[PDB]
């Protein structure tokens, strides 16, 4: 399967970096939503479960051919609760209506987390929307009652190493779990909206619990009211993870620079950029700009 990348008709930096302080401006609009904690989370994991998909073997899935606005993935249980920054984005792409929806999804996700305050991510545009048959199947994202070796093994299908898999993971700082979506209830630290490396501090500094949620589950809960899915505490449960972990706890900075090769990798896993394809755009946040 190759997927090249195709540049939107005409369209240069300018137009994309339209599209971003629109979403931008609606993230700081629309600031209720989840008590507010507000759509930058949720946005941040669309970006993330609609290049989760990906296969290195053949790849299939991907954040490539927008396939997430057709039922089979849209109604995929793994993604329950996604249908919120949907809705967010879609007067967006009404209102730009040329954009690809790979190219949208992905591009939320940049945008939440620079306007969150996290690191610059480049992104690249091109993606290009394919029919409903090539949506892939159900399950292919990961569960969260597991242990580290299962999250070694599944993100080797999207080729991170153990580095990339810590990076990525410190996006769990942001927002929360909601039972009804997931089966696992509550936040994991005290700055859920703002980009941070606490997830990291916390890992390592609060006194964790398992405990029985009300769906049944187990999680790590602690005295501060933050709780742990299994897989996130995996993390200090494994020694090649744990000091990688301390490390990100230790330093900010590499944290922010490590999160964002590992996230615009994600995002790019499975297209062919030609080499007279435009180099990544660095969007200015609305702050920069004054906006
Ligand atoms: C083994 C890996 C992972 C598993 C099992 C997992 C699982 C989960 C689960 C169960 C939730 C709760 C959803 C809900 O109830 O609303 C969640 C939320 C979230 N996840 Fe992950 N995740 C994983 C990796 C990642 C990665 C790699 C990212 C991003 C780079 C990410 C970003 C998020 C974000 C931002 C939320 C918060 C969503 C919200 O506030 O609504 N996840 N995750």
């Amino acid at each position: 399967l190759v997927h090249v990348a195709s540049v939107e008709k005409g369209r240069s930096y300018e137009d994309f970096q339209k599209v971003y302080n629109a979403i931008a401006l609606k993230l700081r609009e629309d600031d209720e939503y989840d008590n507010y904690i507000g759509y930058g989370p949720v946005l941040v994991r669309l970006a993330w479960h609609i290049s989760g998909t990906w296969d290195k073997h053949d790849n299939t899935g991907g954040s490539y051919g927008g396939t997430y606005r057709f039922k089979k993935e849209f109604n995929d249980p793994s993604n329950a609760g996604l249908q919120n920054g949907f809705k967010f984005l879609e007067p967006i792409h009404k209102e730009f209506p040329w954009i690809s929806s790979g190219d949208l999804f992905s591009l939320g996700g940049v945008t939440a987390v620079q306007e969150m305050q996290g690191p610059k991510i480049p992104w690249r545009c091109g993606r290009v929307d394919t029919p409903e048959d090539t949506t892939p199947d159900n399950g292919r994202l990961p569960d969260a009652d597991k242990d580290a070796g299962y999250v070694r093994t599944f993100f080797q299908r999207l080729n991170m190493n153990d580095r990339e898999v810590v990076a990525l993971m410190g996006a769990h700082a942001l927002g929360k779990t909601h039972l009804k979506n997931s089966g696992y209830e509550g936040p994991g630290g005290a700055a859920n909206n703002v980009f941070t490396n606490e997830f990291y501090l916390n890992l390592l500094n609060e006194d964790w619990k398992l405990e029985k949620n009300d769906a049944n589950n187990e999680q790590w809960d602690s005295k501060s009211g933050y709780m742990m899915l299994p897989t996130d505490y995996s993390l200090i449960q494994d020694p090649k993870y744990l000091s990688i972990v301390k490390e990100y706890a230790n330093d900010q900075d590499k944290f922010f620079k490590d999160f964002s090769k590992a996230f615009e990798k994600l995002l790019e896993n499975g297209i062919t950029f030609p080499k007279d394809a435009p180099s990544p755009f660095i969007f200015k946040t609305l702050e920069e700009q004054g906006l």
